[PDB]
């Protein structure tokens, strides 16, 4: 067991960065005098780190760290964010995620949006009087409201961050049927209606109330 | 720019908006090209983008079929394009701001509800932020806890892992000042952080916010 309390708190030590990524481990003797444990334990916490693929050994050489790759970390908190939408609290802390980008967004704009972007918010939720199916127009509306809004900063990311989020809720669910979009894109125009509002009156405290009516 | 990628940007829109549903055929390559008035490799192009995207699905040389994107294909589109924004110079900058973003409305959420034992746990990451001023290490290590304090407020599990991984990544990523510049360097990042945690004891957002805004722009 103390082989296995010494690889978690090695793991943790190159999590924390107390351990670059060089062979920046202390030798096998050191490690021993710093946990005050054994030579088989310190071994096999090592065998341990390289199996997950943590560390580089060679020839009796010093550990060397390899650190978790980007898709490793990513691969991680995908699966938790992932798995946490089959339970209905799971639900509930993604959309506050969601909600925390979305304030950002309708606030930056509400303070820095100029008339030409604001006129082309309140484009977006412009519906033809000749619309033969309003339906549609409430989901074409909602779609450009957010493309606009997501491109407000000038920053290329966003608007693949705000179509991540609608996508990886939707993923979980089963597909959404043609009724059941009908009543949430006419509830989701008058909040789109009310953000605008605000954000013509460059109020941000209005427009992140008119996010939040819930 | 390129043709394709207009196609590919109009047919993803269209495909969102249910102008196609999801499940039946797009028109064929030859439709296609007549309502975009592009060849033939345009459309091809676009296609394979939007099989990419996992916003059509096309199997044994068949014709696409409208689908929605998985969650790996998510993260696929998500990775691919920060690798692709990161290639470029400043390209981090991107990110940086993306944390900016959420933080904001972290901040402005703790200054509304932080309790008085939520407000403690930030004054005892401030005083760690004190005694760590003279190592780089372990005052990023004080840098990234602090902000994980202020994102464990909420509550939220899911924000607080991804927020947190996030600014670590990109705190640890920026090249270490020089030794004679380190010290006050670090004290500037401890001053902005106190006037956060003032910002939230007095449950003033605005002024949260401002402090955020000072210490990340
Ligand atoms: C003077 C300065 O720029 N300090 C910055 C520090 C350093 O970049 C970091 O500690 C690495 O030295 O990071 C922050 O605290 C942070 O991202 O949360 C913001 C702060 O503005
Ligand atoms: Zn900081």
């Amino acid at each position: 067991k103390l082989s296995e309390m010494v690889e978690e708190e090695l793991e943790q030590m190159i999590r924390r960065r107390e351990f670059g990524e060089g062979e920046q481990l202390p030798s096998e003797r050191e490690l021993m005098a710093f946990f005050n444990v054994g030579r088989p334990s310190v071994r096999e916490a090592l065998a341990a780190l390289k199996r997950k693929g943590l560390v580089q050994i060679n020839n009796g050489e010093r550990a060397r760290v390899s650190r978790p790759s980007a898709d490793t970390i990513i691969g991680e908190l995908s699966g938790m964010a992932k798995d946490f939408l089959s339970h209905p609290g799971g639900i509930a802390h993604f959309e506050q995620l969601r909600l925390f980008f979305e304030s950002s967004l309708v606030r930056y704009a509400a303070e820095h949006a100029t008339d030409e972007q604001i006129d082309l918010l309140a484009k977006a939720l412009e519906i033809n009087s000749q619309s033969l199916d309003n339906n549609a127009a409430f989901i074409r509306s909602d779609v450009d409201f957010h493309r606009v809004l997501a491109e407000i900063p000038g920053n290329p990311i966003f608007m693949a961050i705000h179509v991540a989020l609608l996508d990886w809720l939707i993923a979980a669910r089963p597909t959404v049927t043609d009724q059941a979009l009908h009543e949430h894109n006419n509830v989701s125009y008058q909040q789109h209606i009310a953000i605008v509002d605000a954000i013509r009156r460059h109020d941000p405290d209005e427009a992140d109330r008119a996010l939040q009516s819930h």
